[PDB]
C-alpha cells in the first residue's frame, strides 16, 4: 500500500518524495550484514560487485512479471538506472553512513589526503564490468536488442549530475500514471449502452474519486517538490551574500471520458514554438467590387496554401519530414495572420477565431469551389465527400496547437494586462457545421448595424436645406451605405434561398424553426443585434 505516511514519518526530513507501488516489494534476501571481521580489499569490491550481482537477480525474476515489451524495457533501464546515481553521485543521499563508513575506510587505508579522486575512478573501474560480465552468458536468458548473431543494448552514457534524480522521478511518476489511465480505461469503459442507471456505475464512480482524491495529493507536493528543485539549481555559489494536455488542469481533473458518465444527478511549452522557428495583401480594407452577382469571401480569397509539384514524389518518399512542413504551414499563420488584424482584443480574437474556422472548412473537403486543391488532395489522399474522421481530428488538434501557441505571443506582448479572454477555447466554437455557417452569415449583420445609428450624429442633420439645390456635399455622399447594405442585404436573401437548395428536402429539414433557431442559439442574451 502507498506508505506515505510512514514514508514521511521515517524520513523525517519533510520532502514530499513517494516511491512508485512497485517500489515496496522485493525479494527479502539482502542481510543486514553478514561476515563481522573478515574485511579484504578486493573481497568488498566482489561485495559491491556482489551487490551488482544481486541487482543482476532480482531483475532477472522480475522480468518476467511484465512480458509486456515497453513495460520491460521502461521498468529494466529504470532499474539499472536508479542504483548507479547513489554509487555514482557519492554526495549525501537518504541514507544514514552506508557509504560514509565505506569512503573513510578508503581514505584511511589506501593513502591520506590523495586518494578520494582515484576513487571516483574505482566507478569507472567496476561501472563497465558489471555490463562486461553478463555478455559472457547466452543471450536465451535475457532478450535484448536484436542483432545478427547478437542480442544486446549499446551501453547507456551517463547523465550529468543533478540531472539523473529528475530523469528517475520523471520516469516514476510517468509509469505509475499510465498504469492508472489503463486501469481507469480498463473498467467502466462502456455506460451508455444498457448502464444508464445508477447501478453498475457505482465502482467505477468510486474509482473516479479515489483517481481525483490522487491527483489532488499529487498536485500539491509536486509545486513542494519543484519547491526544493527551484531551491537547488544554485549557480555560482560563491557570492556575498547567499540569495495531450493544455495546462495542470488536466492533470489534475479527469480525462474527458467519464464526462459521459459524470452528468449531474516553467515555460516550456511555449518554447516549442522557438522549435519551430526557420505575404501581406492588404484584404481587409479594401475596395468591394460587385462581380457576377457572387461576394468574394475575403477570409478564403487570400487562403496561404501554396503546393509545389516538384515534390510530389516527397510525399510518397518521405512524408515524415512533410508532416513537419504542415506544421510549417501553420508557422506561417504564427508569422502572418497575427501581425495583419490590430490591436484590440474583441475583434481581433474573433478575427481569427473566423479565420480558423474558414480555413478548417477549406481543408474539410466538401467544399469544391476550388478545382486544383480538390484534385490535389484527392490524389494524395482520395478523402470523402464528408467521412473524414481523422482529418477532422487533426484540424482540431491543429487549432489547439495553434490557440496555445496565440497564448504565449499575446501574454508576451504586454508585462501587466488583464487575461480577460480566456485561455482555453470556449464551447461557442464547438458549433455544427451549418451553425458556423449561421455564425458567418451573422456576424456581417449587427457590426455596421450597430455603426449605422453612430454615423447618423456624425451626419448633418442639424443643418437645414433650402433653395433648391444643396449648398453642402459631404453631407449627403455618406447615404450611400444605406444602398449598400440594401444589397447586401439581397445578395444574403440570395444565398440562403440557395442554402434550402442544397439539402433539398430529402431528410432533415432542420434541427428547429429558425425564428427561435437564431434567438436560443445565444447564451446569456447575446443575440442582441442579430435581427433585432
Amino acid at each position: 500500500e502507498w506508505n506515505d505516511m510512514d514514508l514521511r514519518g521515517t524520513y523525517n526530513k519533510h520532502k514530499g518524495v513517494l516511491i512508485p507501488p512497485r517500489r515496496r516489494q522485493l525479494c527479502f534476501s539482502r542481510i543486514v550484514r553478514g561476515p563481522a571481521n573478515l574485511r579484504s580489499l578486493n573481497e568488498f569490491k566482489e561485495e559491491i560487485l556482489k551487490g551488482a550481482q544481486s541487482e543482476g537477480k532480482f531483475l532477472g525474476n522480475y522480468y518476467k512479471e511484465h512480458k509486456d515489451k515497453e513495460k520491460a524495457l521502461e521498468a529494466m533501464k529504470n532499474s539499472f538506472y536508479d542504483y548507479e546515481d547513489i554509487i555514482k553521485g557519492t554526495d549525501m543521499l537518504t541514507n544514514i553512513e552506508f557509504k560514509d563508513i565505506k569512503i573513510k575506510l578508503d581514505r584511511l587505508l589506501e593513502k591520506e589526503t590523495n586518494n578520494t579522486k582515484k576513487a571516483e575512478d574505482w566507478w569507472k573501474t567496476n561501472k563497465k564490468s558489471i555490463w562486461n560480465a553478463m555478455l559472457c552468458g547466452y543471450k536465451k536468458s535475457g532478450n535484448k536488442i536484436i542483432d545478427p548473431s547478437w542480442c544486446t543494448i549499446p551501453t547507456t552514457e551517463t547523465p550529468p549530475q543533478f540531472l539523473r534524480w529528475i530523469k528517475e522521478w520523471g520516469t516514476n511518476v510517468c509509469i505509475q500514471k499510465q498504469e492508472h489511465k489503463e486501469y481507469v480505461k480498463s473498467k467502466c469503459s462502456n455506460v451508455t449502452n444498457l448502464g444508464a442507471q445508477a447501478s453498475e456505475s457505482n465502482n467505477c464512480t468510486s474509482e473516479i474519486k479515489k483517481y481525483q482524491e490522487w491527483s489532488r495529493k499529487r498536485s500539491i507536493r509536486w509545486e513542494t517538490i519543484s519547491k526544493r528543485y527551484k531551491k537547488y539549481k544554485r549557480m555560482d555559489i560563491l557570492k556575498d551574500v547567499k540569495e495531450e494536455d493544455n495546462e495542470k488542469e488536466a492533470f489534475k481533473q479527469i480525462k474527458e471520458q467519464v464526462k459521459i458518465p459524470a452528468e449531474l444527478e516553467n515555460d516550456y511549452i511555449c518554447n516549442k514554438y522557438k522549435n519551430i522557428h526557420d505575404v501581406t495583401d492588404n484584404f481587409v480594407k479594401k475596395s468591394w467590387e460587385i462581380s457576377n452577382g457572387v461576394l468574394i469571401p475575403p477570409r478564403r480569397k487570400n487562403l496561404f496554401l501554396y503546393i509545389d509539384p516538384s515534390k510530389i514524389c516527397e510525399y510518397k518518399k518521405d512524408p515524415k519530414l512533410f508532416k513537419d512542413f504542415i506544421y510549417w504551414s501553420a508557422f506561417t499563420e504564427v508569422e502572418r495572420l497575427k501581425k495583419a488584424y490590430g490591436g484590440a482584443r474583441a475583434k481581433v480574437v474573433h478575427a481569427m477565431k473566423y479565420s480558423f474556422t474558414d480555413i478548417g472548412s477549406i481543408i474539410k473537403g466538401d467544399d469544391m469551389m476550388e478545382k486544383n486543391s480538390s484534385d490535389k488532395i484527392g490524389k494524395i489522399l482520395g478523402d470523402t465527400d464528408g467521412q473524414n474522421e481523422k482529418r477532422k481530428k487533426w484540424w482540431d488538434m491543429n487549432k489547439y496547437h495553434i490557440w496555445e501557441s496565440m497564448l504565449c505571443g499575446y501574454r508576451e506582448a504586454e508585462g501587466d494586462t488583464e487575461t480577460n479572454e480566456n485561455c482555453r477555447f470556449p464551447d461557442i466554437e464547438s458549433v455544427p457545421q451549418f451553425l458556423r455557417w449561421f455564425q458567418e452569415w451573422s456576424e456581417n449583420f449587427c457590426d455596421r448595424r450597430q455603426k449605422l445609428y453612430d454615423k447618423l450624429n456624425s451626419e448633418c442633420i442639424s443643418a437645414e436645406c433650402t433653395n433648391g439645390s444643396v449648398d453642402n456635399s459631404k453631407c449627403t455622399h455618406a447615404c450611400v451605405n444605406y444602398k449598400n447594405y440594401i444589397l447586401t442585404k439581397k445578395t444574403e436573401y440570395e444565398i440562403q434561398t440557395n442554402k434550402y437548395d442544397n439539402e433539398f428536402k430529402n431528410k432533415n429539414s432542420n434541427d428547429k424553426d429558425a425564428p427561435d433557431y437564431l434567438k436560443e442559439k445565444c447564451n446569456d442574451n447575446k443575440c442582441e443585434c442579430l435581427n433585432k
